[PDB]
């Protein structure tokens, strides 16, 4: 519904274009950017990219694309996202011919099948505390499952441009699990994001996105996302450090 | 030779050039892209993370230029774009985050059970202790394909310059992460095309790159000629020092 539109681009010109603020939706457009500069013959498969300032959601955005390298089997690609002259975010992107080599996957996690629910266009549903299957020595777990409610077309690139999209909606908030009651005094916003794509999915139907924070301090927490199809494929896996600071006087 | 990384000569400002196996080229040209960051920020802001891209194989027998880039200066952070040039083409391009002393909720996941390294066994590793953990002492996870243990540690005592550190660890990982990738492969490695395609960082605690440190390294995933792989970095006394994803290539030949 929504989301289709939000990654529909505006050409402007050659490597040039505009989408008309969640950290997710600059990023998404950011990467369908990217991917509308590169033979449709090579695929994405890891963006990175730093969240530099606050969007302004009541404007456009202009993306300007650089042309890094075009090889026989890689591609690389970097955005810098633009309002009002100043970099909001800048990206890069890296994209691959559909090439062969060793196989393996880690298992899926347990979780409960998708449950309470946590982007009216979204089905969203976090796993409750008392159902969480704890792994050793972990401090701070989450699980989530989403999906889009109305089926989308088959087009791979949305599809990941959608899930680039929806994987910084729920990953920092598991950095704060354990720490409920500091809820109060917190400056939290994203500060990076890196992804690798590797397997297709259904974005219409059920994903797990299994999470982490294996890490806390100095005013930054780092995040970490698994996410699979029900039937137990991994999809993509996401890193993500945010900011989660105590003002100037505050100590807990 | 780890703290000739450090050696930049500049020439002008946000130009630095760095004086004359490809996993190591690499990992130097990295530290160097790094460094080149790092000269331009001021120090009351610490580095905290990086991402870059492997773009090109470049020439040993040649000169790097590092241009970089001041793309934001704020109050609490202040970021880097870096790209590491050699006769006109880009072959490496990073960027990186840092951010002054500041506070904020803590945590951090448990120390893997490892064994010690001393009663464990273990020509580019020459400056280093290297010690793997053999597979039937891993601490393993549940459904993991692909786990790798190793203790690293500088012999000979170190500078006491953070970045220098940092530059220590992220050079070692540059070296070793990806190899976790291969762990159950090993019938099919001859045949491999092999290749780091990126790195991402993360410095979360001071530590030494003198004293022990364990890599819990761990290979997620591979397909379609690539394979992901994955890491934290702990200090002897269980502090979680830096996390690092790092995918490669790991491709069949057309024929094989
Ligand atoms: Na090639
Ligand atoms: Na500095
Ligand atoms: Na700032």
């Amino acid at each position: 519904m929504a989301i289709e539109e939000i990654l529909d681009l505006e050409q402007l010109e050659v490597n040039i274009y505009r989408g008309s603020t969640f950290g997710g939706h600059v990023a998404g457009q950011s990467l369908v950017s990217a991917v509308r500069t590169v033979d449709p013959r090579y695929q994405v498969h890891s963006l990175h990219g730093y969240f530099l300032r606050s969007g302004d959601a009541q404007e456009p955005t202009v993306f300007l694309v650089e042309r890094t390298r075009d090889g026989g089997s890689f591609v690389t690609r970097r955005v810098n996202a633009v309002q009002h002259g100043e970099v909001i975010f800048s990206m890069g992107a890296s994209f691959q011919t559909a090439q062969n080599g060793i196989s393996h996957q880690d298992a899926m996690p347990a979780a409960p099948p998708p449950l309470p629910g946590l982007f009216e266009e979204w089905d969203v549903r976090i796993v409750p505390r008392d159902l969480l299957a704890p792994l050793p020595g972990k401090a701070s777990q989450q699980q989530v499952w989403f999906r889009h409610r109305d089926p989308l077309p088959d087009d791979p690139v949305l599809h990941i441009c959608a899930l680039a999209y929806m994987s910084d909606l729920t990953l920092l908030g598991s950095a704060q699990v354990t720490h409920l009651a500091e809820r109060e005094h917190l400056q939290v916003a994203s500060l990076d994001h890196a992804m690798w794509f590797m397997r297709g999915f259904r974005a219409d139907e059920w994903l797990l996105y299994d999470q982490s924070s294996p890490s806390a301090g100095g005013g930054r927490a780092l995040t970490h996302g698994k996410i699979f199809t029900q039937g137990g494929e991994l999809v993509a896996a996401v890193m993500q450090e945010g900011l989660t600071r105590y003002p100037s006087g505050y100590q807990p």
